[PDB]
């Protein structure tokens, strides 16, 4: 059987398919910073083929981190990547280095844009120190109107209501046994 993943406002979202052993590649390259207590985030790269998307290429950006976020700081080199690789943004992938697997208050902004430009964009929480992961996405419409709307301060502000899930496998994302490459533009 084939599971057809549906929005919370009824819109169709296409299958992601992320290579099984992603996750633990992005542990292992980044292993250097988390054992300094340092998030590292990587992009999702990949191609739609048919109707489906395939990630292909986890893509360290060049970024600045700390203990509790990480972002992309040179988006040029980035963006000429992906232009020039013809790769499209799927979601992306980010280390809690000690703490457990959530969504932060900073991650559910930094999703907000991934997940407006691409409905099926996903964001997968590493929590090594825990030995667990997830993948999750905004609740749509819902969730996103909430974090689009919000215009409070601080890295860590709260939210009011239900605003994120985890994204529903193997519906939304199914992992398989398919190729993969890392590009560290560090
Ligand atoms: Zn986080
Ligand atoms: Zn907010």
């Amino acid at each position: 059987f084939k599971i057809h993943a549906y929005t919370e406002g009824g819109k169709p979202l296409r299958t992601i398919y992320l290579p099984k052993l992603l996750k633990k590649v992005f542990l292992d390259v980044v292993k250097p910073n988390t054992k300094k207590n340092l998030e590292t985030c990587g992009i999702l790269c990949g191609k739609l083929r048919q109707n489906a998307f395939f990630i292909t290429h986890l893509v360290i950006p060049l970024q600045e981190a700390t203990s509790d976020t990480c972002g992309t700081t040179d988006e040029a080199s980035l963006f000429e990547f992906q232009d020039k690789h013809n790769l499209l943004t799927l979601g992306w992938i980010h280390t809690h280095p000690t703490q457990t697997c959530f969504m932060s208050s900073v991650d559910l902004h930094t999703h907000c844009s991934y997940q407006l430009m691409l409905p099926e964009a996903i964001a997968i929480v590493m929590a090594p120190s825990k030995n667990t992961s997830g993948i999750f996405r905004l609740l749509d419409p819902e969730g996103l109107q909430t974090i689009v709307k919000c215009r409070k301060p601080g890295l860590f502000h709260p939210h009011e209501g239900k605003v994120y899930t985890m994204v529903a496998q193997p519906g939304h994302v199914r992992e398989i046994n398919s190729k993969l490459q890392v590009v560290d533009l560090r």
